[PDB]
């Protein structure tokens, strides 16, 4: 009853037309409801706002149709967008069937893992670093019909628009290749003035920027956003893809963060930056490797145990396994090394006391950042209570050795199918299901959501190569 | 090739004015290639120790520098070609090792020569006939396109649903279409193939198949001839000439075919439902008392398939298209049962069985596989199960499309796998019994497994899929 | 089938020179289904105990798991089909229950069997004579759209009114069109169906008809065939000839037919008027004195047709189009009542009565009912009236299509269903007149329940109609 | 409430609008639905069966005369059935004895005219009032709706 008091007189100082609260279903979209400003009272932001939560895959069942969304009155920001000055506010889905916060909420689910951690001792705060990886498009096309398959992505500086005639039949040249994003100056990078708008309304909306480039592939970019509370960079995660999407919406363009829309060109990752702090300390700093510490070298070795179940939450769409192939930039094979990016893990080379911190590369955001960063945190914090070596570091392109010496050598690999990763995570969930964190049902709600949502269609729908390689059998 | 039988061969050539000699052979995909020669230049030798070629260009062959290899012509089954505008008479050919100075171990005609000699060795019997019904689609294009920023197929045959709404010659559209699943078996107007089909049947019967079946089938522009079981090698022989025949008198019909699996989703797929016997001394060893007229040889067969059955499936199911195929709900199985007069089954016995019709159908394996190894592969694991006896269990009489996953699990019944991946996976932990009496060589199954991994998993798992941009393009 | 009438076949198939023998079924909707064998594949012991085929696709009849059934040949009535390229014949044939060890109690053609033998064994009649009208149209195109933010039907002719003012072949338009309700019967060129007719006549005659009139019917497109009455099975036997030969006669002249009940709003609709009569030891038991030519015998079946209408629609006019059609003003009927020489009545008295002509007309009937269900039914219906001597009223000698909305309703005449629903609803609450004799099992009357309530009255009652948008989308 | 036919082509069950007649708290799968939001201020019914098809002065002046008439009878409601009321079968639905929203505007009609007293409560309804509107349905929404074929019928019976 003050963060309410502060609301409430933050809203009448920017002349607040609509309250737009904002959630996260399992999948990670952000969906909105919003109310009329001058119907809201302080008396509903501790009552909640009713829902459906019906509608909503992997949550309510029809005959169980009313759910509270909650207000939580932080990170809370102007609408950019709205023609009609809107203030968006972060919610936790309530149950009003078992008196508690969702066990299906991944909001909570983060929050439940952010505190996990105090309870624990372990450390006070763990904090996120998510490089969002994207890509901004001109057109996208898609058919799915009992008689054909298609999709096409579109942008003019693609290699499949060298010959193209473009407005008057002129056609200003000026591309990268394949792979070749990285880093032209204009006019052969297009994006650097729309970028410069996507920062500035990233800073409108709270999140602290600190670079912007032009990404490895096609249409591709990136922005460093400041590293986060464990939850709160999750927070920052949905801004950013809002921020971004609507940005290439309003400059008449297409946006997407998928893993891999290119074939033969880079996707779109999620590196995941952690590392985890208490008594004002660096919890990773240390002496015990290139500036790293035990605990550090468990979190890691917690984290390359349960990758592949891990996958199913941190790679959660079958695009994402289109991206782990060898060749891009992308993961591959669960080891660590530092300065290099054919890993699973790079330590950054950036590394004095406070930057000490593991990039996982693996992770891509068609994850949910709610249940992909809570679930690097259960299976880090497994690390350290079990002390689990993360095993001998790797300074190879990994890439390059052959297929047979990976079967040889033994070493671990990332999943090649969603499906795959969904099996390894089902069969060993337990350090998931610390403290009730990840409750099991939710745990079966999310699988019989992806095997529905993802792993079936996929394994059902014929793929133009089929047409080929198999048409003339 | 006896030296009568080659003299007959140059009769018959002979008699027919035969202006070319246009020899065949499978590579281990299945795909049917050809070299041909001048009547002319045919002399007495070259039927007897072969014909050069480059082997070197087949995915699982040869490397290019032991490139040459020798085609051996057999001459059996040979036939003149319907199509061909200079009379030709293709001719069927193994492959010869002429390093290792021998049939060649990697050449799948040779392979199910091996088979079927591997039963008459043992004594087990003398001959496994093979029943093969190849279901087909007849379309009027196919556009496909594989580049970076796009994938794209699209098929069309004017029976097609999609197409209702269409105009055509005058803007004129003509009606009369099933509906999806709706081809089975309506008369004409609906079925606008009853001719080309009896187009069909009737070269079918010039190249030497006897046929007695031809229908329309439940997909929409589908289809299906009936054809007489041979023996191992001869129906996997027969499988190639039906599949030329149908795919030419499509083309010389402005239209196209195509034998895979899966080429629409939501509708009915296409198979090779393979019926198998197998016989010794003029008595079906499957006819007896024990199952429905069938016998206790007869059963263990069936132990021996379904046992090896994940891993067979890596022959039977040759392509990532298969497995869009064995999904529950179109006549095709996802569960390893068998039983009587069930489509839902992975087996089935059908009904007028007879001391002359004992047989089992197995509902399957596809056309993408290769009829000369998924039939060998059949025999080897068919026979495992006579040797170790192995038990079928007990014929499930349910509609197994109505089980749940979990009442699926539960049970614990095995069913087909779900990708080409995981059944070759399950191929390579399982290779005994094709490798009984050098059947199935070591060497051949690695190049298998490789050519595979390389031609279908890898495209599968690496090219994004268009309705992956419908479920996570606006993540 | 004796093997006298299997000698006569195959010698039959040896002077007109058969390549394929293709046999024929109905199912419970009515669609006339082939499946045809290599003529040199036929055997005297598969016409003895049949022909095996996938029972589990048509709706209504089998499930997967028990889906082998029997068609049974049946030696009567059998053609050259003139359509097909390679010679073939034409066999009809029945579906036995291979688990019960029966004739099917779903296959319409032999429940109609069951109909005309308890009628014999009845001993109310020797013989049950079917004449029945077929009207048709003949149309030039015909487009369907069935989707989610659409629905769409057009059909095109150029003897439509809504071409008056088009451009055809080079910017012209020969005008001479019949209007709404115009097309009996003028001359050429407004009747632009004179030799179209005439083909189709004599390809009846070819397949084994007799026919007598032929004309063009009252609306644009529109045509109607007389055939010279059957027994019941053979009246029905001769439907689906008929609808064959037309549909296909339609279809090489560059057209597309229908026998659908109304495809034109406010034009007249398409009936199959039902002609019948009963007779034993040759002599026409409807011929009396007591009404209009006519015996006790006939009013009373009669009598029980009426009574029972309601129940017997569903089986009469079986699709939700029929009752688009069962509307006033365009010579249906929606009165249930009789008259001599009324158009406007459920049952005419046809005028040139003599004692081999005594009979009735009912109009009500369309020939999207299934030929041999709505036969059947009519029969029981009648016996049901013999036996209680039900009276069928007495006659209204009026324009019926003139009665007043609450009129029609005052003086207590009932009037047919308003929809399939509500037929479906009156016959499960009147079956038993179906299963006397068990002619009509209980275990089919659900099966054609569910059959017609899921695949015709929830599309309707669940797909919005475009005119709905005119009358509610400013809602 | 449905004065429509197309009000009938959403009565149909997996759509969240209300077929079975029965009611239920927090279940759009029925009727009546009672909210969770239920304090001593806002305790109401969301009836989740009407429509924009509706005159809605006519709607909820027979809401209420309807369930004004519940109260001078004490007309028991029932027992609340707390189910997906979808995955009822039909024959489960037959056998169970449950009233269920008419299929058609048809029937809703008639059984509107053979349930009439109700309204004509101290002359609200007029019977030559009640009789206009029901001419004007039959005639405006019915009879069209029997009598032009319906594209869906050209897939069907065209063919037949
Ligand atoms: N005591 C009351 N009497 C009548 N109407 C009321 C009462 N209290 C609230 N209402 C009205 O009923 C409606 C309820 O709106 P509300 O937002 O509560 O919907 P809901 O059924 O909970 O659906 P959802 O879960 O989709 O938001 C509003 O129009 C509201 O003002
Ligand atoms: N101590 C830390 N804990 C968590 N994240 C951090 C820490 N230090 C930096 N980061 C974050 O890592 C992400 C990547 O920063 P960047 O400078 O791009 O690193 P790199 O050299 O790996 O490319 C940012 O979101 C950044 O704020
Ligand atoms: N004893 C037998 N062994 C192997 N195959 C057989 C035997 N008898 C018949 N067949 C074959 O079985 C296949 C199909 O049987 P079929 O009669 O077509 O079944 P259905 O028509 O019900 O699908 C054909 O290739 C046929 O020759
Ligand atoms: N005794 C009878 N029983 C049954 N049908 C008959 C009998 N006599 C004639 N028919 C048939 O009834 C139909 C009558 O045709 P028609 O006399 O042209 O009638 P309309 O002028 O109403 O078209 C024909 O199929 C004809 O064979
Ligand atoms: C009518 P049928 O017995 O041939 C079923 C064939 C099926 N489409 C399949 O996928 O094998």
């Amino acid at each position: 009853e003050s963060k309410i008091k502060e609301f409430f007189e933050f809203c009448k100082e920017n002349e607040v037309e609509f309250v737009d609260f904002r959630f996260s279903d399992i999948k990670g979209t952000w969906n909105h409801i919003a109310y009329s400003f001058g119907a809201l009272t302080h008396g509903m932001l501790k009552e909640g706002i009713p829902f459906d939560a019906s509608c909503f895959k992997g949550w309510q069942g029809i005959e169980h149709s009313d759910m509270i969304l909650t207000p939580d009155l932080v990170r809370y920001f102007i609408d950019p967008f709205s023609a009609d000055v809107s203030v968006v506010v972060f919610c936790d889905v309530y149950d009003v069937y078992k008196n508690q916060p969702y066990e299906k909420c991944p909001r909570s689910i983060a929050k439940k893992a952010l505190q996990h951690l105090k309870d624990s001792g372990l450390g006070d705060v763990a904090y996120f670093g998510a490089e969002n990886e994207f890509f901004i498009f001109d057109s996208i096309k898609i058919k799915d019909a009992s008689n054909s398959q298609y999709y096409e992505v579109d942008s003019e500086e693609g290699e499949w628009n060298r010959d193209r005639s473009f407005e008057n039949g002129v056609n200003f040249g000026h591309r990268p290749g394949k792979q070749g994003g990285y880093m032209p100056v204009p006019p052969t990078d297009t994006m650097m003035d729309i970028r410069t708008e996507i920062v500035k309304v990233l800073n409108q909306v709270g999140l602290e920027t600190f670079v912007v480039h032009h990404e490895v592939a096609q249409a591709q970019g990136e922005v460093g956003v400041k590293f986060g509370d464990l939850v709160e960079a999750a927070d920052n995660v949905q801004k950013l893809k809002y921020v971004v999407k609507m940005v290439a919406h309003l400059n008449g363009k297409t946006a997407t963060f998928m893993p891999k829309p290119l074939y033969g060109d880079n996707g779109s990752g999620m590196h995941t930056h952690v590392s985890v702090w208490k008594n004002n300390e660096n919890l990773f700093s240390g002496e015990t490797y290139k500036g790293l510490s035990e605990f550090a070298l468990h979190f890691l070795g917690g984290v390359l145990r349960h990758a592949r179940g891990l996958a199913a939450f941190t790679n959660a769409s079958t695009n994402s396994y289109k991206r782990l192939i060898p060749g891009y930039e992308a993961p591959s094979i669960l080891t660590y090394s530092a300065n290099n990016r054919s890993a699973s893990v790079r330590i950054p080379y950036g590394i004095s006391k406070n930057s000490a911190r593991f990039e996982f590369r693996f992770p891509d955001s068609s994850s949910n950042p709610y249940l992909a960063f809570a679930a690097i945190l259960m299976a880090g914090m497994d690390g350290v209570k079990n002390k689990i070596d993360p095993g001998e570091a790797m300074d190879i392109n990994l890439f390059k050795l052959t297929l047979d010496e990976i079967r040889e050598k033994g070493i671990k690999q990332m999943p090649h199918t969603l499906r795959r990763s969904l099996e390894e995570m089902l069969a060993d969930k337990q350090y998931l299901k610390e403290s009730q964190v990840f409750s099991e049902e939710f745990i079966q709600a999310y699988q019989s959501l992806k095997f529905n949502a993802e792993v079936f269609p996929w394994e059902s729908k014929p793929h133009p190569f089929e047409f080929i390689t198999t048409y003339s059998c």
